[PDB]
């Protein structure tokens, strides 16, 4: 009960703060759809391009599953980071 | 004319890939805004927070400002690296 | 009052989780008296090395306070990726 | 023999300056028994939750062992900032 | 065709700005070819510490190859962030 | 004397491996002299745009020398990670 009155620099918050942190948290969720939506389409890419070599070897030498997984880890720090801003902890 | 065959690696995109990569730079757009909405939420909470020492030292402690702008920089290159998983360019 | 449930993707938390997370916070605070510390050393090596152009431009060139300041923003996310770790938050 | 003065941009440095290097990783090396703990919780939670469709699923999707190893690399990198803002290489 | 004009942000770029940025995708070819003789050089040590259980542990526990993907993804970034000052796209 | 004995994890280096760590900082001088030319040209562009609001606010609103900023802190960084892998510390 009232577990944030037990971590350390976790102040109380108002219903504002509340509102914007849950307010990054909706986007961020819009931008895990668009992110499944994009590893669909590299699933879809990679399979038609099933036993075309050159098409294979393109898509391997260009990563794009490392890369995508790069944007969704940038996506959700940068929205800690916001979360960060609005909530504004008391500790280091 | 054509300047993206003009650019290393830069590939002809069909109009599947750049209907991927508007839309994560229109879901970039929303997040924009919020950005901009947490900033004026700073303006305000420091101006109304003037002649507080202590609520003044908090903020200035918590460094929110500089939060905001860690998480607008991962959320933008996050939005550039799932660009690039979408548009897979053939350089390094 | 308990703010936590009103924020999307807090679970409740179990006492370990809360003091492992504290155990983090706590080594992140010994990481900022030290780096406290290196600050104190940078203006003290500043202000001794006043009137020596050559070690003043060294200095001015290596950029060591940039080089706080980023290894502080890290040091920092990087105790928020392990809270993260531990919290386990129901959100993207 | 002396490999430091065949490095490009690395200058002698005094024991002040050995002393607060040694420093930073000293405190690298307790968090780097916190993030074993941490990853022997995870190992324990994991298998605790066999056969529990439900928190096997919760804990996949949560994915704490990638939240720990971005936490881990945050760390090390920022270790490796601040031992540069102390020993300030002459290079790029 | 012109498919630059029909991505959103993306203005018309002069020749001079280009060559900048073909410029800087050189350099980075420059980096592949290293990062793949330092990938080459950490394949042969391992096999030179085959049967050598000391040398073998010291290795993994040094972790060469995740440090040279780390380099690997922060010299890619870099250079999209240069390129992104030179080319100066109109959207967040 | 032999200062890199002193210090935490710092193991002894063939001249080999010395050879690879100088090559990843003359790839990154040859970064810092391309850096530095963007940023002329930066000068340049905002110089030649004075008194033209509408450029003028076109190119504040791109924020590129931020973005230079941004890109050369990731080549050190990226840098710093090669020559790990290459050096190999025997501390976290
Ligand atoms: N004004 C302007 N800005 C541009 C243009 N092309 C790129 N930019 C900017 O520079 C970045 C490109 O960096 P990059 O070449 O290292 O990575 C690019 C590149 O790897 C890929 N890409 C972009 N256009 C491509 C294309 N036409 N074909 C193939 N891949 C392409 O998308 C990546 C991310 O794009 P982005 O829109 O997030 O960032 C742009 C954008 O901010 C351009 O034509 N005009
Ligand atoms: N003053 C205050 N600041 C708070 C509070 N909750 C979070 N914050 C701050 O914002 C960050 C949370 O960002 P996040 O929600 O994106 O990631 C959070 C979230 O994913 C997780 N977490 C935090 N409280 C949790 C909880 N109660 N249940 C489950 N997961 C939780 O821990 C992550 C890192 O926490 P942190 O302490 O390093 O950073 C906080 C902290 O700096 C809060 O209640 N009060
Ligand atoms: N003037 C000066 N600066 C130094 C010296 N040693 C390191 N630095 C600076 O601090 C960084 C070292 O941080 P680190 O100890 O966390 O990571 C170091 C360390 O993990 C490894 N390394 C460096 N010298 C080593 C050595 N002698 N033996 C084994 N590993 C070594 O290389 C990493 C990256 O080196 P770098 O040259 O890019 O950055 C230096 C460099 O900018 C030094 O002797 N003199």
């Amino acid at each position: 009960d009232n577990q944030h009155k037990k971590i350390k620099g976790y102040r109380d918050l108002s219903q504002e703060e509340i509102d914007m942190m849950n307010r990054v948290k909706e986007l961020g969720s819009q931008f895990e759809k668009l992110i499944q939506d994009v590893s669909d389409h590299l699933r879809g890419q990679y399979n038609a391009s099933l036993h075309n070599r050159d098409e294979i070897t393109r898509i391997a030498n260009a990563e794009p599953g490392r890369w995508l997984a790069i944007g969704k880890t940038d996506i959700q720090t940068g929205m800690m980071a916001i979360i960060r801003a609005i909530a504004q902890p008391d500790s280091f």
